[PDB]
């Protein structure tokens, strides 16, 4: 309505959390303002030593990226055989690694190192496919899920705790003493659990893998600056259908990113490793947020807001989720060599040698050290 | 504003009717939080021998499965030659068993060419992409002085697009007299929106080619079949190309002695089930785990599956054919059983808490039909 | 709530207006009842001699009709070769009777070339799905410090440079604080029209043609020598529109010269007339007129999707333009569909006979346009 009707931007902190025998399970309200706009929500799910997410699907796309710690993800696609003991293909994800969860399928991941996995999933409520509502919603196959997202329902079993173990009996051709079991009317590891001992092994080919670090295939590269990878439907072409596309921003030492803008996506940074300065201005020339934004912190861009940052003292290296399979976006500084000379004259009221300047002065990179 | 936010399901059954001169029309509420989760409506027609539906059209697509009868339809699509001695559209034919896609805005009228009067439940999809207007139904007639079937939309008169042209304008407009144009407001009609038309019409008795209409009936059915449970027949886009502009699908249900249909969710659209025939058990579980539906339900009524929800159906000893609208032209679900033959055995033991044995039980064990028998 | 049972709809009339020094901006309140349902609202701009409109972008499409006057806009397209001592992207000139789309974030000028002044037509798509904000229209200034185009929203006006410091802002570009302060336009009252006194010699996805010209009789399907003619303008003309879901269709209608009634079937549709007078009838899906009234030369009138709308010209003839929702538009008129319906069947249906249901299917000569 006027969800984005927004005079002033925050840089929210998770207002849910979950203790777990396996992990941990951190979610951003999806009531504020700031996401209310771009209608979205995001959750820092951690899995602790040998962290195991008991399966689970979602009525929208999720695009999750893992920053620290490596693991493997395993789908549950309806048809595809279980081609890799019948088990689908299984998938091993490392950091640094993009994937996109497709709505209406359950997944279940396994933590298969040392140091505990922290991943950020974006939560695209909004979407297309979603065809619900704006409030976040998780449907686990097992376990007893304690509430994520406790503003959908302002207790908590898995789908099969809700039939009667005689019905699941007779469906899975079992006993009932199995069919409880099913039901975990008893257990209490919550969400995520560990895997004891370890675990063995040691459309359907759409590759929903890729990984955004690797520094071999970014955009542009500022060794005083930093650089900025991009991810989307052309190198990731599954994307497409979910329409969201990510990018790794990396600003070095009072690294700057010339103040550039989205058109036709909204955006949601989220602050990995670092802190840093930055400002947002809407239609008046509002800073709608202009301030210090670091590690764990999220920052919301409304589309056309015009954003900049700069890496403090310490740095600045990010990530960016957008909504949009090929979201574009374009600095000022470039608008520039774009616009005809006389026309920048008359618009700011400068001479041919300041505007000779503007234009040919400086770098064609949207990254500058000052 | 709370749309699909809910805890509990009611099965709906026919809220208003219209009582036409050779015909019958029954329409649920879209007031209906279930429905309006589902951002859909349904009207149940009943067409009486030698029955007539007036030409009409709306500003969204609709889905109708003809249950129960045989006739004649046609459609006015503009830019298509009266190719198929009259001067009329290739007019086609429908019977029962037959999924009728009816584009938005284009007019259409239907004539009953049987004995019995022919029955057909239409899914209104009044939230697709192409309703430009808004949730509400609407339908403009060309012809008649009909009653508002949906009288939610006017929270009683009615008349055809027409009846607002005055015969000037009008008999100017189509180059008419006075007296004919006159006619064309319909001031008369008592008969409303489906008349009798006592002694039938002699005629019977791409856009424009593309087949609309398709049998999901008929035992050709190729999805999944269990001969102690049942079968179940499919009609999306893949075989009813015409479907994927109007992003719309259904499923064809039958369910045996004791059938029991296993777990099982929708992956992408929300499921509305209308039952044919039939009368048996009905389980919709939310994300909670909870039951947000659990009872009898018997043919005649209709019940809304909220997109990911999980929902499982068992017929009575008199069986269960029923049939499910979804909204989407590819409309994709799963059942739990291939689920657990999908996820690494070890990965299921530390679930549900459970042990090789019975664990391999789960994965190696009945008919890998979703269509399971106690 | 319900935002298209429309009781009564009415001529929506500019109720807004932006004195700029070198032009001046006509806005359509976007929360008029009847330009809500459509989910759209539009700009007449205005380009006086020299007028020059500052760099600016919405989060949404923009269809513009040239009504009048010559000219040139630019666009600056991100990631494109400058083709053209001074390097810019490839400028685009534009005579009356063309019809141009902006793209969404996309920064775009306009100058007018000519010593008359530019009228223009802009449809502000803000329902398009390519604007992930809101419903309300936004307009982001590139520079200069433009007043409230669309006051129904601020309850000053400086660009997204303003924003910034003159100091990040200077550090940015590479350059004095003198420069980046003017960049920001502080004492600067021209608004977002400026004059360029003497001006420009410059003048006098980058290749996607986005403009093309609807007046000329060549777009026209349907001539009538004694009702007018119509031209359109959709998709398959004008591939790029496919991606903004809009159409145009300009309507030549002579005096006592009709529009058969007819109906659009997927879209909704914003009429503005820019020349002429006339009667104007739109019935809804309850067989009732929630318009009916006279339409002159500068109002602007909302015909909501499968409304059925019919209008006879005026004594001076009715030219006016049509904005539909969607890239290709489908309409169709009540007496080509007689020409497709069974000989029995509007008999029945209306109660007449082999003589009168004949006269309609045969009498109704192929053609919307009817001049009686
Ligand atoms: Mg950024
Ligand atoms: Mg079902
Ligand atoms: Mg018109």
């Amino acid at each position: 309505f006027n969800e984005c009707q927004l005079n002033n931007l925050n840089a929210l902190e998770p207002d849910h959390r979950v203790e777990s025998e396996g992990g941990l399970i951190e979610t951003w309200n999806s009531q504020h303002p700031e996401l209310q706009c771009a209608g979205v929500t995001v959750s820092k799910r951690t899995l602790n030593r040998n962290g195991l997410h008991l399966p689970s699907y979602s009525p929208y796309p999720q695009m999750i990226i893992v920053v620290q710690g490596k693991g493997a993800i395993g789908f549950a696609f309806p048809g595809c055989p279980e081609t890799f003991d019948s088990h689908q293909k299984i998938r091993h994800f490392n950091e640094g690694d993009v994937l996109v969860i497709p709505p209406g399928v359950p997944y279940w991941t396994y933590n298969t190192g040392d140091e505990p996995v922290v991943a950020i999933s974006l939560l695209d409520t909004s979407n297309f496919n979603n065809q619900l509502d704006q409030n976040p919603r998780v449907f686990y196959l097992a376990g007893n899920p304690d509430i994520e997202h406790p503003e959908t329902m302002q207790e908590g079993g898995s789908v099969l705790s809700g039939f009667s173990k005689h019905f699941l009996a007779q469906s899975f051709n079992t006993n009932e003493d199995t069919a409880e079991k099913l039901r975990s009317p008893d257990d209490e590891r919550k969400q995520i659990v560990t895997v004891e001992g370890g675990l063995s092994v040691i459309i359907c080919t759409m590759k929903l893998h890729e990984n955004i670090a690797r520094p071999s295939r970014a955009d542009f590269y500022n060794p005083k600056a930093g650089r900025i990878s991009t991810l989307n439907s052309l190198t990731l072409p599954a994307l497409r259908q979910f329409g969201l596309s990510a990018q790794y921003v990396v600003l070095y030492r009072n690294g700057i990113y010339s103040p550039h803008w989205n058109l036709n996506a909204n955006s949601v940074i989220y602050v990995t490793r670092g802190k840093g300065r930055v400002r947002v201005v809407n239609c008046q020339g509002n800073a709608v947020f202009d301030g210090e934004l670091r590690r764990g912190q999220l920052l919301v861009v409304p589309q056309n807001f015009v954003v900049a940052e700069q890496g403090g003292e310490q740095g600045l290296e990010y990530v960016v989720f957008k909504t949009h399979h090929n979201a574009v976006s374009s600095y000022i500084k470039d608008v520039f060599r774009a616009i005809p000379s006389e026309v920048l004259s008359n618009s700011y009221n400068l001479g041919q040698s300041q505007v000779r300047q503007l234009k040919y002065q400086g770098n064609s990179g949207p990254l500058v050290n000052p």
